[PDB]
């Protein structure tokens, strides 16, 4: 079972808590970590946490009678670090009004499709994704929890021009983690200590975090999944959906 808000699939308890979620009061010093599912939430959260420490309430989460994500957030001392998978359309509007910091991480659509497929298989709280061939179409149509990859990324990319958004790419972090993590430290108003930065880079590698779903943690696993026929179909749909947007992704390391 899943419920919907404005046609976007969401966990039922989330939808039941929608009026509380939407009336959430943001604060100007909030830092909101925003990702489409599988674009790098676990990774970026670990990076932010290490930077804070140095060397988070899920706003839409609910599970009565336990405290909801917004109840937990309401009680958190500032500066609050929070997270969401909500699109710009569904985000509580107080975050826009308070000129909050947003840390957005994007990841290529093909690797997101693969990661989400395996996640739906291993996670009982997410629907059975069907065969790979079925899921391919499902994901392109956005019929997954938190909605379309395309709508998510386009919306957040558009907003970066008007709001305080540090817009990062998963593949850039994989390629040069020190370069990207330095940007997060600066965004968070931290004095960059090269020695602390170096520790964060080494401690947040896939290998370190995996030992302590962390599946493969690379770029380009999509090439192992997509047939050539699937790839040609995908590239055509992608061209149509992404037409006119200035965003570009890396597809391999
Ligand atoms: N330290 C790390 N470095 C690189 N990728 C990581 C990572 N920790 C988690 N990931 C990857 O990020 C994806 C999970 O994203 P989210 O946290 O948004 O659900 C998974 O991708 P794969 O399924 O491609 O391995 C996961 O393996």
């Amino acid at each position: 079972k899943l419920k919907e808000v404005e046609g976007t699939l969401l966990q039922p308890a989330t939808v039941d808590n929608w009026s509380q979620i939407q009336s959430f009061e943001a604060k100007p010093d909030d830092l909101l970590i925003c990702t489409y599912p599988k674009a790098g939430t676990t990774w970026i959260q670990e990076i932010v946490d290490m930077i804070e420490q140095n060397g988070h309430p899920f706003i839409e989460w609910a599970r009565p009678p336990q405290p909801s994500g917004v109840e937990k957030a309401k009680a958190m001392p500032s500066p609050r670090i929070l997270k969401t998978h909500l699109s710009t359309q569904l985000l509580p509007p107080s975050f826009w009004e308070n000129n909050c910091k947003f840390l957005y991480v994007a990841r290529n659509a093909k690797d997101c499709m693969v990661s989400y497929y395996h996640f739906q298989r291993m996670n009982h709280m997410l629907p059975d994704p069907g065969t790979w061939e079925e899921y391919f179409e499902t994901f392109i149509n956005g019929k997954v929890v938190w909605g379309s990859w395309f709508d998510h990324v386009k919306g957040w990319w558009e907003m970066k021009d008007r709001h305080q958004i540090l817009f990062l790419f998963y593949e850039d972090i994989k390629r040069d983690p020190k370069h990207e993590i330095r940007k997060v430290m600066q965004f968070m108003g931290k004095k960059v200590d090269e020695t602390v930065l170096d520790k964060i880079v080494q401690e947040t590698s896939f290998e370190k975090m995996k030992e302590n779903f962390m599946r493969k943690g690379t770029v380009g696993d999509w090439k192992n999944h997509f047939t050539v026929a699937q790839n040609e179909r995908f590239d055509e749909i992608y061209r149509r959906k992404m037409e006119g947007t200035s965003i570009n992704f890396s597809m391999e390391l």
